[PDB]
């Protein structure tokens, strides 16, 4: 009946095994935010796997770990292409709003889905910034607890269109173009961005996830939570992390 990853899929995520359509992708997208940890602690650790359908699996799913955009979005269109839809993937420039720069080219991963004639943007690996719904290229709003997101077909020095968001000024979020990307290329964002000088993320832990109230982020210096409104930074110990990954993120 369904494949493997099908079935484990469905178990991590918590959701009953049944046919997905269309209209099943929110509870996929919320559930994968509010489940999968966001994570480069492979890089920090300094355990990094090539990626594939399989190594996807075992991580992620078995082992019940998380990962970065490229391998949370390489396992969800693993997982959609099982459940027949429309899907490819392609790479993805971020823009650092802090610093007022692009980060490493083609530093983040996402699906493109055809569906009844239309595009949309599926990504489940922005950290905070998820969408949790399918994202129109026809430009309509989509809101969530996380923010507004919205398409734009606009040529960017990193793309033709991007994904601009707010909470209150729009802003890209990442530019990216239509150009379909396979494992080997998956494969190079992934060392780029374990080797670049610039990569955001070789440079200490990160380990985010969505809950019911915000979001929660854990660094191997402090434990950031954002709950109801409110948004708090504690520095923690060599010991609260230990327990803060398990206790917060099912990380053990
Ligand atoms: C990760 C993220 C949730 C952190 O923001 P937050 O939860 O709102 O809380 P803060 O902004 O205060 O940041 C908390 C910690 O995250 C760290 N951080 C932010 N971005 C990071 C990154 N890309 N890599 C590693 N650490 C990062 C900050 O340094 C901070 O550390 P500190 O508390 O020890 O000083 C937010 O930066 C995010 O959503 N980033 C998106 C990452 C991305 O582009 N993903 C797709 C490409 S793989």
């Amino acid at each position: 009946m369904m494949t493997n990853l099908q079935k484990e899929f469905f178990k991590r995520l918590k959701i009953p095994a049944k046919e997905i359509t269309f209209n099943d992708l929110d509870e996929i997208l919320l559930n994968m935010g509010m489940i999968l940890p966001f994570e480069n602690l492979d890089i920090m650790a300094g355990t990094i796997k090539n990626i594939s359908k399989n190594n996807l699996v075992e991580k992620l799913l078995i082992q019940k770990r998380g990962g970065l955009c490229y391998e949370l979005n390489s396992l969800l269109y693993y997982f959609l292409m099982d459940c027949g839809f429309q899907v490819y993937k392609v790479a993805g420039t971020v823009y650092d709003l802090y610093d007022n720069k692009w980060k490493p080219d083609d530093g983040h991963v996402i699906i493109i889905l055809h569906h009844n004639k239309k595009d949309y943007v599926i990504d489940a690996g922005f950290a905070s910034h998820l969408p949790l719904h399918p994202v129109p290229f026809s430009g309509e709003v989509i809101s969530s607890q996380t923010g507004e997101y919205r398409i734009r077909k606009r040529t960017t020095q990193k793309g033709t269109h991007i994904l601009e968001m707010r909470k209150d000024e729009w802003k890209i979020g990442y530019a990216f173009t239509l150009d379909p990307i396979d494992e080997q290329k998956v494969n190079n964002i992934q060392k780029v961005i374990v080797e670049h000088k610039e990569s955001p993320f070789n440079k200490g832990a990160i380990t985010c996830k969505l809950t019911n109230y915000g979001h929660i982020s854990l660094t191997n210096k402090n434990y950031t939570e954002t709950f109801k409104g409110t948004k708090n930074k504690r520095p923690i110990e060599s010991k609260d992390y230990a327990r803060i990954l398990r206790e917060s993120f099912g990380i053990t």
